C-alpha cells in the first residue's frame, strides 16, 4: 500500500499520523507544502482541509480518523473494547482543547490575547484532569502504550512551546512524555524530523 | 450491560448515542439533569463534561468516543476499516463545525450575530461539500446506513432550527435526513423522545 501524507511543514495535526507510521515501521511520502501552494490543492479536496492521506489512490481526511484507521488491529489500539473507548475519549479531550486555539488568526494582537487566555486560564485545568486520570499508572490507557499517549506527548510539546512552566507541578505527566519520547521508533523520528516551531 | 446515559434535557451531544441505542435495540437509562443537579455530578466526573455513559458502574466520556464504542462490530460502524475511517472522518467534520457555534454565549446580540455569520458563510460551504460527497448515492458511506448518516440528520436538525432554509438548495441532503428519519427504530425514537429546542 502506497502512502502519501500531505500537510503543512509543521508537526501540527499531521504529527500523530507521522508517529504512528514510525512506530509500525511503515514507509510513506511525507509531503509538506508551502502556503503558496495550498489554495490550489484545497480547491480539489472533498473537504478542503489538511492533513489528508492518500492510500492507493483514495484520499482520506481528518487527522484522528486517519490515526484511528492506521492503529486499528495494532498494539497502539486499546487492548479491550472499553480501552479503545478511553483511547478515543482522551484523544478527543486533548483535541477539543487544541482546537480552541485560533491557529489561523491573522490579527496578531487578537491571536496573542486568545492564546494567552487559553494557556493561562484553561490549560492548567486540563493538566490537572489528565494528571488525576493517569494517577500512578504507566500509560494513560491500560498496561501498554496506545496512540493516546502519542497524542498526549504531541499536544503537550506544542503547548510547552508557548508555556514552558505548564508541567512544573505535574512530574507524572513529564514522566509520561519522556516514556513516549524513549520508545525507539519515536525517539528516531524525533531526532530526524524537520525542526519546526509548531 | 446496564447502561446509564447522563446529559441535559436536550438532544445536543447525547442524541447520537440515543439513536445508536434505539437502532441497535439496546436498553439503557436515559437520565437527564437540570442545572441544579449539575455542580454535584460535575465534581464526580474526571473531565467535568457531559454526556457520560456508565456501563456496569464504569464511567465513559466524550460523545463520539461512546457512539463509536457502541457501534463496534455492527454494520452501523462501516463495513470495512476504510469505510470506518470515512465514517469517522464525516463525523469529526460535522462535529468540528458544530463546535464553532457559541452555544454558551450570554450576550444575546453577539450570539445572534455569530450564528448568522456561521449560517451565512460557513454552513453553505460545508453543505456544498457534504452534498457533492454524498452524490446521488443512497448513504454517506458504503451500501448501508452508518452512524455518520445519523450524525448528519442530528446536526442538520439542530442547524435547521436557526436557518430553516439551509437545505432549500440541497434536495439530496434533505432526502438523506428523510431516509434516516424513516428507519423504524429511529422513527419510533424521534416520536418518543422529549421535545426540546436543541
Ligand atoms: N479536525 C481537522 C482539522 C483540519 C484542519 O482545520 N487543518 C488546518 C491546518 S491545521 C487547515 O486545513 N487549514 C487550512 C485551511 O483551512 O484552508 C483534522 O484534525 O484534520
Ligand atoms: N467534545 C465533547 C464535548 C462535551 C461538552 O462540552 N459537554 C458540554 C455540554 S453540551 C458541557 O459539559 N458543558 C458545560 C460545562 O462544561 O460545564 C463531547 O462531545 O462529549
Ligand atoms: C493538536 C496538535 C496540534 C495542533 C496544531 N498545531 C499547529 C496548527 C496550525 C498552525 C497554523 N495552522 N494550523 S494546528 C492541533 C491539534
Ligand atoms: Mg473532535
Amino acid at each position: 500500500p502506497n502512502y502519501k501524507l500531505t500537510y503543512f511543514n509543521m508537526r501540527g495535526r499531521a504529527e500523530i499520523i507521522r508517529y504512528i507510521f514510525a512506530y509500525l515501521d511503515i514507509q510513506y511520502e511525507d509531503h509538506r507544502i508551502e502556503q503558496a501552494d495550498w489554495p490550489e490543492i484545497k480547491s480539489t479536496l472533498p473537504f478542503g482541509k489538511i492533513p489528508i492521506l492518500e492510500v492507493d489512490g483514495l484520499t482520506l481526511h481528518q487527522s484522528l480518523a486517519i490515526a484511528r484507521y492506521l492503529t486499528k488491529n495494532t498494539d497502539l489500539a486499546g487492548n479491550t473494547e472499553m480501552e479503545q473507548c478511553h483511547v478515543d475519549a482522551i484523544v478527543d479531550t486533548l483535541d477539543d482543547f487544541m482546537s480552541c486555539f485560533p491557529w489561523a488568526e491573522k490579527k496578531q494582537d487578537v491571536k496573542e490575547q486568545m492564546f494567552n487566555e487559553l494557556l493561562t486560564y484553561n490549560a492548567p485545568h486540563l493538566m490537572q484532569d489528565l494528571d488525576t486520570y493517569l494517577g500512578g499508572r504507566e500509560w494513560l490507557i491500560g498496561n501498554s502504550v496506545t496512540w493516546a499517549d502519542f497524542y498526549w506527548e504531541i499536544c503537550s510539546t506544542t503547548l510547552l512551546v508557548f508555556k514552558p512552566d505548564l508541567l512544573d507541578n505535574h512530574p507524572r505527566l513529564v514522566t509520561l512524555r519522556k516514556k513516549v519520547q524513549a520508545i525507539p521508533a519515536v525517539a528516531n523520528w524525533i531526532k530526524r524530523r524537520p525542526q519546526t516551531k509548531l
